[PDB]
């Protein structure tokens, strides 16, 4: 069934040594198609994003493209480390647009104590000027996004109480209810250690199309695909057995974190899904899936 | 009466050594306030912008700001030299937005023969992806802009048949009529050698507020102010005798072209006009005028 098709044998975005904030790595980017352009809000670090290299700080950059492959980038981050919950920065943003407002969920990494990372919310009208709304769930959690529309009058979010994907609901984004797990790892497979969402889910005639990531027992990260019921997204309609994307190219296999592909963003233009993904926690690539090719056994 | 008030004793944008296309000078920028942000489309050269420095090529960059002083900038130009009319590049853009479309008029400098510079038009929905519409007037001309709305069903443009400011009208942007001069130099003053528009005119209760530039007999460029009738913009209601801005700071007086302030852009936020201007054809500054302070003798 489903396989993502790389648009290039080269990354679409790489670190820039001359800017401290994005000197070492650019990865794990949000992506959205709006007003005739592809927009990336990308994670960037000053040093290799692993504790063995030091106290890396993650910040968020902006890039834009007409074609989804060739990007122009701003010289300064659109969000920087400002709060105590963001001592070590902002990570892995997922963006949806609802009624003219962009809702970005990101991980605020504080590292002040065990499991000091939290899902946080920021909003914008223009993808440049971001207003912090605070922590969303006060618990160790990440890999979160809103659904791109309200379902039955409610905001819906995916999250990740380790090691499973969860869903929850809210009337106002301030308090959440009906938490339940929807997707778990599967033993003795490529998806055995843990799972988490990729980018935000995409609405389809047949259901919500959701890309997810998983790690195996050697911490190799790959992407997979699930389909959720439109009206009750807690119901998994289908889940592909095999991955849709695995580390294959040199810059997916080799980098600060080896053997990783990881998505936080999937932009849609004319029934084609552009999946942006970090390679080896170092660079950003892009692969596509035409909506007509979303087919589960 | 009217004096522009600098927001800073430093430029808001300067050339960038790392990027050849904007290595020498950034100046003469379009400016517009849209969707909560100030946007600049700025002229940039690889080489000092005069024949004495070399065969400079002008290209157009993008910068953005929340506050109108501190800008983030894209790493590549949004328009580059692509046609024969643009052999030496694109200069001095003026932008207005009409019914969701940005209309940029710029000078295409060909330098293939005497007076080979032409007003050209490009349009965009997003300020990044520009569509060329071609030469507007096939004659030696520059310092042109649309009015930011139609007047009595017609597009209106200002232009500059040397050395005077002219106006013309069009049904469709393809053919122009009712050309007439509206503003001339005045002998034995600061505005003796020539005049031309600054940025696009701004609509006011009392008339169209239009900033203009002029050179004196030693080629010192300064800005002035005129008010035009709302319904017939060929009628000058008032013209201030004295300049509203003159080269004063070191980066206005010294640079590739000494003693120049020159505007192609005036963004409006909450009844304040932000006038962006090239200093010495080298850097970009900003000065403001509150609409309540638009008062002519
Ligand atoms: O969220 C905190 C921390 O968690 C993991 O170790 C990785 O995803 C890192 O990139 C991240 O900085
Ligand atoms: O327009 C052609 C040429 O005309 C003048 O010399 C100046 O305004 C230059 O900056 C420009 O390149």
């Amino acid at each position: 069934g489903i396989k993502l098709k790389r648009l290039s044998d080269k990354p679409v975005l790489m670190p820039k040594a001359e800017n401290e904030w994005e000197r070492a790595a650019v990865f794990n980017t949000a992506a959205i198609y709006d007003n005739g352009l592809f927009h990336l809000i990308y994670r960037a670090t000053d040093i290799g994003p692993h504790a063995k290299y030091g106290k890396y700080i993650s910040r968020l950059g902006y890039a834009v493209s007409k074609d989804g492959i060739n990007f122009m980038r701003l010289d300064k981050p659109v969000m920087s480390n400002e709060t105590e919950q963001e001592l070590r920065g902002l990570e892995d943003p997922r963006i949806v647009k609802i009624d003219g407002i962009y809702y970005m969920m990101y991980t605020g990494f504080g590292d002040r104590f065990q499991d000091d990372y939290r899902i946080c919310l920021a909003t914008s009208k223009n993808l440049i000027d971001w207003e912090r709304k605070g922590v969303v769930l006060d618990e160790p959690n990440k890999d979160a996004s809103l659904f791109p529309e309200k379902i039955n009058g409610k905001y819906v979010m995916l999250h990740r109480r380790y090691p499973d994907i969860w869903i929850a609901f809210s009337d106002d984004l301030k308090n959440w209810y009906d938490h339940k797990p929807i997707l778990k790892p599967i033993p003795n497979t490529w998806e055995s250690a843990r799972v988490g969402i990729g980018g935000p889910p995409i609405k389809t005639k047949d259901g919500w199309f959701l890309i997810y990531h998983a790690a195996d027992d050697n911490n190799v990260y790959r992407l997979g695909a699930v389909l959720l019921d439109l009206e009750d997204p807690s119901k998994v309609i289908a889940r592909q057995k095999e991955p849709i994307l695995e580390p294959e190219l040199g810059w997916e296999k080799e980098g600060y974190i080896p053997n990783v592909v990881f998505s936080c963003g999937n932009a849609v233009k004319d029934d084609t899904i552009y999946v942006y993904y970090g390679g080896a926690d170092t660079v950003i690539g892009v692969a596509i899936l035409e909506m007509k090719d979303i087919k589960f056994h």
